[PDB]
């Protein structure tokens, strides 16, 4: 029954221009034994064809086209609802090169385990070969990939999340380099066996081989486990490339802010989860003459341009956002983007009229079907209607405030890099770094509230493709060798400081634009601030609070730098720097010492 690649259907009609790709596809098909092989072209006719099959398989139902044209709801297996960090591996030749923020295993051992799993794993299934491009195709060195997958769901979402298909394949030419990304849901089928809507396995690996730029995923069909451009390529493999090639692959939103001068400023901002970064990516300023547009709300790739400035590009093509919490009052621009359809929803609730719902959304629906397919009732059912990690997957191009520069292969010049976290105490509403190296330290020690303070350096804690210490050194190296006058200024923002009584000291949301105005003015040298031990921090009088009904004492409190509180912060930072291990750069330890000395 085992078939040689040459006789596997679809391989006789395979594209032959690129021999390395073809040989690789043949090797893989020979191992996994799919029923047939399909090279995807990313066309609209292909998209509707795959969707028809997804509807037939029960993976998708078609949402009411009158509310979301060309849109679908998928409900997953309850065991497969999120990225699985403990099953995610960086398999560098040496463990130290994975480092303490990563899960390591010897690459020889990992390959032996996974190749065993892959043997015959696609029996009964179509194997798709999915070419794609991370970033605009017109780029200089475009980052190409090919995902092999046995998941039709994966193919369709990859079409939205990356520039997938014909164009990317042609960009590969006849011998062009590309990231080899392999994926299987690990649910082989017998001939004639009825499949399930959402195949997956209890056994999962999301493995990265940094030296060869390869990704091997098995067992999950969900999000960042299976859409291999999303985190695997965009951050983990890309950070390794960026390390070797002198650029930065980062977990940052990209915001375009326009002043009453009609001058545009571009910012890259890194937050961990639970800091409302999507709200910031799609900011609507509350002060006259200021406007904002978005270039992305997840990944930014930054590279020096001819003029010595850092330019950011969004390597992705779609939004893959967390649904719950998204609503008209807090994020009308996200809702408008979703309203235009072409969206795949995963694990949200279904309304009686074929619309969708999730916790946080307006409407008070009286009855819903929940993410497990069961009846749900307003003010009665005690389980969430949508899964807390449910998703919408939507084209970026239909966002109403998308900046026209979004698809420019050169990217946009970055004036400011922002780091942020949630802190009840200690950390001011906004701080500017003293210089680049201080800024690196500010990013490297990014703290955010956990169940107590979790350190999530540059918001990259679960996403680095190599040693966190070397990563800090890389940041240090890029600044050292740059024109200092051209580097982005670095800031730390905390929208979430609280009074002792638990009040929010800063109203946030749209009012965050007032902080961004200060940031713009600082960049233009048009604003002052206090020189504190932790950096430059504005006083209330430095901020534009005009038109804002707020207690000035609350804003002063949000901006305070208390030396006692920061002396208590020091051993927390010190413990983290020790955890960074032997690769902790001296330049980062220097900034710790300098901060400790300035505090006294
Ligand atoms: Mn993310």
């Amino acid at each position: 029954s085992h078939m040689t690649s040459a006789t596997i259907p679809g391989l006789d009609t395979a594209p032959t221009n690129h021999q390395g790709l073809l040989s690789w596809v043949e090797e893989v098909a020979e191992l996994t034994q799919p029923d047939r092989v399909v090279f995807t072209d990313g066309s609209e006719e292909e998209f509707q064809r795959l969707c028809d099959q997804l509807v037939e398989a029960g993976t998708f139902i078609r949402l009411n086209p009158e509310k979301h044209k060309n849109s679908y709801l998928a409900l997953s297996d309850p065991s497969d609802v999120a990225r699985v960090e403990s099953r995610t591996y960086i398999c560098s030749a040496k463990e130290i090169d994975a480092g303490p923020t990563n899960n390591w295993m010897d690459p020889g051992e990992m390959r032996s385990i996974m190749k065993d799993l892959y043997r015959g794993c696609m029996r009964g299934r179509t194997m798709y070969v999915v070419p794609f491009c991370m970033g605009p195709l017109g780029a200089e060195d475009p980052k190409l990939g090919v995902e092999i997958t046995d998941s039709e769901y994966v193919v369709v979402s990859m079409r939205t999340m990356t520039r997938m298909g014909k164009a990317a394949l042609e960009k590969m030419g006849d011998d062009g380099f590309f990231v080899k990304a392999l994926h299987s849901v690990g649910a082989p089928l017998e001939p004639g066996q009825k499949d399930v809507a959402w195949p997956c396995s209890e056994t999962k690996y999301i493995t990265h081989f940094p030296e060869t730029r390869e990704i091997w995923s098995y067992g999950s069909g969900y999000g960042g486990n299976a859409l291999l451009g999303k985190k695997c390529y965009s951050l983990r493999i890309a950070s390794a490339m960026a390390h070797d090639e002198g650029w930065l692959a980062e977990h940052m939103l990209i915001l375009k802010l326009i002043s009453p001068e009609n001058k545009a400023y571009y910012f890259a901002a890194a937050f961990p989860s639970a800091c409302g970064k999507t709200n910031l990516a799609m900011l609507q300023p509350t002060i006259p003459g200021w406007r904002a547009e978005t270039l992305g709300d997840d990944i930014a790739w930054m590279r020096f341009g001819k003029d010595g400035r850092l330019y950011a590009v969004n390597p992705e093509f779609g939004f893959f956002g967390v649904a719950p919490g998204t609503n008209w009052k807090s994020n009308p621009n996200a809702m408008r983007t979703i309203a235009a359809g072409n969206t795949v929803f995963t694990n949200v609730a279904l309304t009686d009229d074929g619309d969708v719902w999730w916790e946080g959304l307006e409407g008070d629906p009286q009855h819903l079907i929940d993410w497990k397919g069961n009846d749900w009732y307003f003010r009665e059912t005690e389980t969430n209607a949508a899964h807390p990690n449910s998703r919408y997957c939507t084209p970026m191009s239909q966002c109403p405030i998308l900046a026209p520069e979004w698809d420019d292969p050169q990217g946009v010049p970055i004036s400011g890099i922002l780091f942020g976290g949630r802190r009840k105490t200690t950390v001011p509403l906004v701080t500017e770094a003293r210089d680049w190296q201080h800024g690196v330290f500010i990013g490297a020690t990014l703290g955010s509230e956990q169940t107590n303070v979790r350190r999530d350096p540059m918001a990259m804690l679960p996403f680095l493709g190599y040693n966190v210490g070397d990563y800090f050194q890389h940041w240090i190296n890029l600044g050292k060798h740059a024109d200092e006058s051209k580097l982005p200024k670095v800031f730390f923002v905390n929208w979430f400081r609280r009074g002792d009584d638990g009040r929010f000291l800063w109203p946030g949301f749209g009012e965050n634009s007032r902080v961004l105005k200060w940031i713009v003015d600082r960049i233009e040298h048009k604003a002052g601030g206090a020189t504190t031990p932790i950096g430059t921090v504005p006083a209330v009088e430095d901020l534009d609070l005009d038109g804002l009904d707020v207690d000035a004492a609350d804003v002063a409190a949000a901006l305070a730098v208390d030396a006692d509180e920061w002396r208590q912060e020091l051993p927390l930072i010190e413990e983290w720097l020790q955890f960074v291990g032997e690769k902790l750069p001296t330049g980062v330890k220097d900034e710790f010492d300098a901060l400790k000395e300035r505090l006294g």
